């Protein structure tokens, strides 16, 4: 079906009912099989995380006589998958080629909203105790039912200790388990890594696979902990007047650090896998920092033609963070963690030292009478200890058992689709957008500001192979900063805050604006649950693929870069600048906010319609609007002609349905001046000085009638990129002019996407070891001309009003109308699965002789 | 790993078919016996 049905579909007059549906059966379509991490973690956890979008190229030329490729194929992917920055301890000032001073911080808040709790049944227990409490009495002196009055409102003489902590809850049995399954599901993607590969801000430097090993570091200053006191059940209800602690404990969420919350757990769930990644994931986060435990290994610098080198120049001073360090949680700040049914000789199983209120103390005696408070989930549990080397998949254990108890056992369909769909704003991370600038024609060079061709954020660092024309950034202290600050969500969202951690000195930045917001977590329902007041709802999932978490994971990834591919084409329909989401977007010309005004109204409908949130958690302009600026860095000379897009072309295709096949290219003689209009310019004298031959280009009215009119707008304005010099063959016929300019003559943008990153295309699966090969061995066109992936010409260089432009002939010779005279790059989407993943599903269904699935199937 | 049988051939594939010509020398000799053939016999001796 992804084919065929959608592949053969294209963009309808109403875009945002049609964007809909199409990523809603696209999602339907995302299917990991649950039965495959269990043969194969890694290979599930690729297919899961790092999702391929094969795709066909080719090239056109009129009069060539030239081969040029016409049918290959290619596999297009997104997104950092981990980031590289210089180590603790570089005590240097020399750039590291790849290894960025800092890394940036999404810090997110918590949400003003609360998830809406649904309708819960009761326990046996939880109905005994809703009939005590509503049940008649005399309320005389002779029996206890005269406590209430005699001894206080909160007496457990009638309803127990557990009937009076939970009587609020028990009247009205509700839940909702949203929250958590956010923070797991960012969880697992943030320490795997989703995306492309892709490690660094060097475009080259890819990570070789799924990390194996990974190691825990400590920082007093950067990390967000939560404090933490243990208690038995006795000593903590033996700590409030008569005994009885309180009823409820859900804070106001403007204000999660005014308590303290509680969780209440049976002694028998204490040694599950899953609790300490229940105590993560409604904390404040991260309480400690991941790396990949050796980066030699698994990264990787991949060539301009595909060659790979595996120990990348300065490996033993650079450290890979996971995304979990790029990201800060706000979440509970204090949580009281009360364990049930124990004696006053309890031994707290994990960290050593850590003795719990009214267990075992630390002279052997029974009893322990202090409450001792812990700073971050590091000092207790030993598995989160400072400089730990832990193998990945035991880490993920327990995030896995949690994911599939809380579904099966506590949670409903709705909360786990709604947890993917919030989880997906979050679960992706991209470089500041590159671009090119082609310049113009030297025969319009009288009418131009912008000659020169130039280019912005072209960052490589491979020295084996020749290194494109292109990729001239210099990885300064002030580049650096700004590049960092360029770095944006699937929404587009950049950050503000950002960490550092060279010499010797930890050091971090948060700022008052936040990325988003995530709700509160309501510990009350935990509580409740794993008290067994509240009947489980283990037959309420109707899905698949819900019950794992692996599979959840891929479905969020899938959503988050469908979000990515929808924002691109909704800064395309609005006409916003890759620009002004750089460093520099608030000092820049004014029309940043004005977008941006027309920006938000497609995201927030898109939110509206699709996800169902509270918009202003998932995406807001506060990190747009609080743009901070480097002042040594100043902007390249191109026009604001080319939109956001973070994706390359291919995956937007995929995920809109838009058509750049090679029918779309002309190749008319041209005898009758039909479509073609004049274009003059006189002096003050009234001699005319151009006389040039122009087409218009079409207006967003009429692709909005006609969407194959943006195809053809493709083709008409598309050039290859060469490799070795800054020519492009587009501007030696045609140019753009634009009556709203001072100067009316401009060349083409082209967001740019460099040979090493394409070349990471060649293969079906992101796995780069020095075995796989990625120049094509047949095919000597990438040797000089790059793909272009970028989306066309915005349309509008004004997002308010509509002004005609111009694709105007620069030599006098090209007629407009008679098609390109460049290479002219079409595209297609392709339906096909790479032998690894035919490998998989030849495994888990048919040569699957599990014992299970063939005598348990009635 | 990379290459899926079912996809096809990666390599250069030789495909061959057979036709049906004639050489030059061949022709020549046959307009020789055939069209070009002025023996007294044949003509003369033909019944």
């Amino acid at each position: 079906k992804t084919l065929y049905n959608y592949y053969s579909e294209g963009p309808s007059t109403p875009i945002m009912p049609h964007l809909v549906n199409r990523l809603r059966g696209l999602d339907a379509l995302a299917k990991v099989d649950a039965t495959l991490s269990k043969v194969d973690m890694n290979a599930a956890y690729i297919f899961a995380l790092r999702p391929t979008f094969p795709y066909s190229y080719g090239y056109k030329q009129r009069f060539s006589n030239r081969r040029l490729t016409t049918s290959a194929l290619c596999y297009a992917r997104t997104g950092l998958s981990s980031f590289l920055t210089v180590d603790k301890t570089y005590t240097s000032n020399s750039p590291l080629k790849g290894g960025s001073r800092g890394w940036p911080i999404f810090n997110v808040g918590v949400s003003p909203h609360v998830a809406e709790p649904h309708m819960r049944t009761l326990s046996p227990i939880g109905l005994e105790v809703f009939n005590l409490a509503t049940s008649q009495f005399s309320k005389t002196l002779l029996t206890a039912s005269s406590k209430v009055f005699t001894q206080s409102l909160y007496t457990a003489d009638i309803l127990s200790i557990f009937g009076e902590v939970f009587l609020p809850h028990v009247m009205q049995p509700v839940s909702n388990y949203t929250p958590i399954l956010v923070r797991a599901l960012l969880a697992l993607i943030h320490i795997l890594g989703s995306g492309s590969g892709n490690c660094s801000l060097s475009s080259s430097i890819f990570e070789s696979s799924i990390p194996q090993f990974l190691t825990i570091s400590h920082s007093t200053n950067m990390s967000n902990r939560t404090r933490y006191c243990l208690h038995t059940w006795s000593a903590y209800k033996d700590m409030f007047r008569n005994g009885i602690p309180p009823q409820s404990t859900f804070p106001p969420t403007l204000a999660p650090e005014g308590s303290s919350a509680r969780i209440l757990i049976p002694a028998a769930l204490v040694t599950s896998p899953m609790f300490p990644w229940l105590l993560v994931l409604v904390s404040s986060g991260p309480q400690f920092f991941l790396y990949s435990k050796d980066a030699s290994i698994n990264t990787v610098d991949i060539g301009s033609r595909g060659r790979i080198t595996s120990p990348i120049p300065d490996v033993a001073h650079l450290d890979l963070h996971r995304l979990w360090n790029l990201f800060r949680f706000d979440g509970y700040r204090y949580i009281d963690v009360v364990i049930v049914g124990v004696d006053r000789d309890y031994v707290w199983p994990y960290q050593n030292g850590v003795y719990v209120h009214g267990g075992k103390g630390p002279k052997g005696t029974d009893n322990y009478e202090n409450a001792d408070v812990h700073d971050g989930i590091g000092t207790i549990f030993s598995s989160f200890n400072n400089n730990v080397n832990v193998q990945t998949s035991d880490l993920l254990l327990g995030l896995s058992t949690l994911w599939n108890h809380i579904t099966t056992t506590y949670a409903t369909e709705e909360e786990v689709t709604m947890a993917i769909k919030i989880a997906a704003a979050f679960a992706l991370v991209y470089p500041v957008q590159p671009i090119v600038y082609s310049g113009c024609s030297r025969a319009l060079y009288n009418h131009t500001s912008y000659f020169q061709p130039s280019s912005e954020n072209c960052y490589t660092t491979d020295t084996a192979e020749v290194k494109s024309t292109w990729d001239t950034v210099e990885l300064s202290v002030q580049v650096n900063n700004a590049m960092v600050l360029g770095m944006t969500l699937p929404f587009g969202q950049p950050t503000v805050s950002s960490a550092q951690w060279f010499n010797n000195i930890d050091k971090a930045e948060i700022s008052m604006f936040k990325v988003g917001n995530l709700p509160l977590q309501n510990l009350d329902y935990l509580s409740l649950d794993m008290m067994e007041f509240y009947a489980p709802t283990t037959g309420q999932l109707y899905d698949i693929r819900s019950d794992s978490l692996i599979s959840s994971a891929h479905r969020t990834v899938n959503l988050g870069i469908g979000y990515t591919a929808l924002a691109d084409f909704f800064a395309y329909l609005a006409s916003v600048p890759a620009q002004s989401f750089y460093h520099n977007r608030m000092v820049t010309s004014p029309i940043s906010k004005q977008a941006y005004s027309v920006y938000e109204r497609f995201i927030e409908r898109f939110i509206d319609d699709f996800v169902g949130w509270g918009r202003c958690d998932l995406f807001n302009l506060d990190t747009l609007l609080g743009a901070k600026r480097i002042a040594g860095v100043a902007s390249s000379p191109i026009p604001w002609h080319c939109s956001l897009q973070r994706c390359p072309l291919p995956i937007i295709m995929h995920y809109t349905g838009l058509h750049f096949g090679q029918e779309h290219i002309r190749v008319r003689d041209v005898a009758g001046v039909e479509g073609l209009q004049q274009i003059v310019l006189r002096n003050d004298q009234g001699s005319i000085v151009l006389d040039a031959l122009g087409t218009a280009a079409p207006s967003r009215l009429a692709v909005k009638l006609d969407w194959s009119r943006l195809s053809a707008w493709y083709s008409d304005t598309t050039c290859a990129i060469p490799i070795s010099d800054r020519v492009m063959e587009i501007v030696n016929y045609a140019a753009i002019w634009d009556p709203t300019q001072e100067r009316r003559a401009t060349g083409f943008v082209y967001t740019y996407f460099s040979p090493n990153f394409l070349s990471s295309f060649n293969v079906s699966e992101p796995i780069f070891n020095k075995t796989i090969n990625l120049t094509p061995p047949y095919d000597d066109t990438s040797q000089t001309v790059i793909q272009n992936l970028s989306m066309p010409q915005m349309l509008s260089f004004d997002p308010y009003y509509e002004s005609t432009f111009y694709v105007v002939s620069a030599d006098n010779e090209w007629v407009p109308t008679s098609g390109p005279a460049w290479k002219v790059p079409y595209l297609e989407n392709v339906v096909k699965r790479s032998g690894r993943r035919l490998l998989a599903e030849l495994r888990i269904a048919s040569n699957n002789g599990s014992g299970d699935r063939t005598f348990l199937d009635d």
